[PDB]
Formats: C-alpha cells, structure tokens, sequence
C-alpha cells in the first residue's frame, strides 16, 4: 500500500538514474493515489520531455497549472515543452512568467530559485 | 604554437570533464591569440559560472555581447549570471532576449535552439 508521497520518492530516485519510463510510471501511480497534487504532474512532465513525448508533457504541464497557477516549474516545463514543439511565442511567454514567479516567490518567501531554471546552481 | 581554435577545442574537451579552471585557462589562451571572438568569452563565462566566479563571468558576458550583440548564449549566460547575483529584473530581460534571439535566428537561418537554453534537447 505505497503512499502517494512514497511513490513520488521512488519516481524521483528512478529519474536520477535516467530511468524515465519507470519514473513516469511511479509519478502516474502517485497521481492515481492523489490526483490533486501539482508536483506529481510537474515531475512526470519532465519525464515525458526526456522521453520526447511532447504532447503528454504538455498535458501534464497544463494540469499542474490548473491545480497551482503559481507553479514556477510548471510554467517553465510548459515553456520548455512549447519550445521543443516550436510554439515559440507561447514558450517565451511562459518562460518569462516562470522566471517572474521565481523572483516574486524568492522575494516574498525566501525560496531558492528552482535549480531547473539555473545552469550553475551551487551544489 | 597552438592556434586559437585548437585552444578552444582543448578547453571544450576540458569543460566536458568538469575541469573548469583548466578549461577557463584554455579559453583565456584562445582569447589572447584572437581577442575579437565572442564565443571564446561566452565559453569562458560558463566556466566561471561553474566556478561560482560571478563577477568574472559577468565581465566575459559583457565582452562577448560587445563583439556580437546577436549572441543567444551570451545573453543567456549574462541572464543566468545576473540570476545568480540576484539582479533579477536585468536577468529576466536578458533571458527573454536570449530566447527571442534564438527564435529569430531559428526562423531566419534554421539554427537549432542552442542546447544551453533547452533542458530536453534530443541527444
Ligand atoms: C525546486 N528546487 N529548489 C531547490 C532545488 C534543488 N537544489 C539544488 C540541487 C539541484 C540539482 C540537483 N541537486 C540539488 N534541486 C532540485 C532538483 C532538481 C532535479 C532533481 C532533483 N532531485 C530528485 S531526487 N528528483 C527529481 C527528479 C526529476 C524532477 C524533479 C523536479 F521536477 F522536482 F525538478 C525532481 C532535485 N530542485 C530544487
Ligand atoms: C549552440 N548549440 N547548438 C546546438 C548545440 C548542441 N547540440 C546537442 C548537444 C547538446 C548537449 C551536448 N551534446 C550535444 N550542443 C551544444 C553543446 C553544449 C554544451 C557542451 C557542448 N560540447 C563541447 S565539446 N564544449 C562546450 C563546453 C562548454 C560550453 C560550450 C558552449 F559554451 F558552447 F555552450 C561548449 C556542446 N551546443 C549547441
């Protein structure tokens, strides 16, 4: 009886090892246990992007944003996805919104700018 | 008598293996052989970002853009650098400009969107 969190974990570790189809299956199972969690869709969206399944990534991005319109990563992956699909004007709009939200949330709450948006995040 | 190109190569391979200070030294030597090449500064800028030498990365970004105001990567690394330094409004402006230029250059010349701007570039 794995919990939805527990499943997101297993998927996150799977994703680390570039096991993307298996990681997407885990996030999918987390979504089925609790389908109103933006991050599960955001995480699976990235798996589909790595798998070059762009239509599925886009739909996951759209669902995440319906649950959480303030999501930095969902805007970013949505923009990255629309980049890969060559919807360039939409992609730029969502990328800027991702970076704008990241700044707002950094300055109101203290969040780190998500690492997905940075190429040189200190490790 | 290594050529400026030859030196950029050695630096590019060094960068692959995460040997960033040694790679920055190579790009530096390429710049000294031919200091009017935007890409050498763009490449070294990334090394400094990986080394968390933000002031040096910024200056390299600025020099690249002086040589080539149409540079996608120079705008992007400049924006990424200003992100790490928390100049958020400038960073967003340069990131959008990077993505805008990438689209223009893609649609006029056929360039791939530089991989540095994409998290899921097909390999
Ligand atoms: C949202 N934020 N703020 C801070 C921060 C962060 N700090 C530094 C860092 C950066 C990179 C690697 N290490 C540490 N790292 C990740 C982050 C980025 C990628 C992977 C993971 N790691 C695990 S296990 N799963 C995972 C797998 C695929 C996607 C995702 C996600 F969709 F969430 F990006 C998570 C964590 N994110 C972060
Ligand atoms: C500007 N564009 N368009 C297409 C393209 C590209 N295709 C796919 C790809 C993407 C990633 C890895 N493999 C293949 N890959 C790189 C690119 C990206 C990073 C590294 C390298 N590789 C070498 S050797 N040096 C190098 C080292 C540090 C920085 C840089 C640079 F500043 F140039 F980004 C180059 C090439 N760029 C690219």
């Amino acid at each position: 009886s794995p919990s939805a969190q527990e499943l997101k974990e297993q998927g996150n570790r799977l994703f680390v090892g570039r096991k993307y189809p298996e990681a997407a299956a885990c996030y999918g199972r987390a979504i089925t246990r609790n389908p109103l969690v933006a991050v599960y869709y955001t995480n699976r969206a990235l798996c589909y992007l790595k798998m070059q399944q762009h239509e599925q990534a886009l739909a996951d991005c759209r669902r995440a944003l319906e649950l959480d319109g303030q999501s930095v990563k969902a805007h970013f992956f949505l923009g990255q996805c629309q980049l890969e699909m060559e919807s360039y004007d939409e992609a730029i709009a969502n990328l800027q919104r991702a970076y704008s939200l990241a700044k707002e949330q950094r300055l109101n709450f203290g969040d780190d700018i998500p690492s997905a948006l940075r190429i040189a995040k200190k490790k």
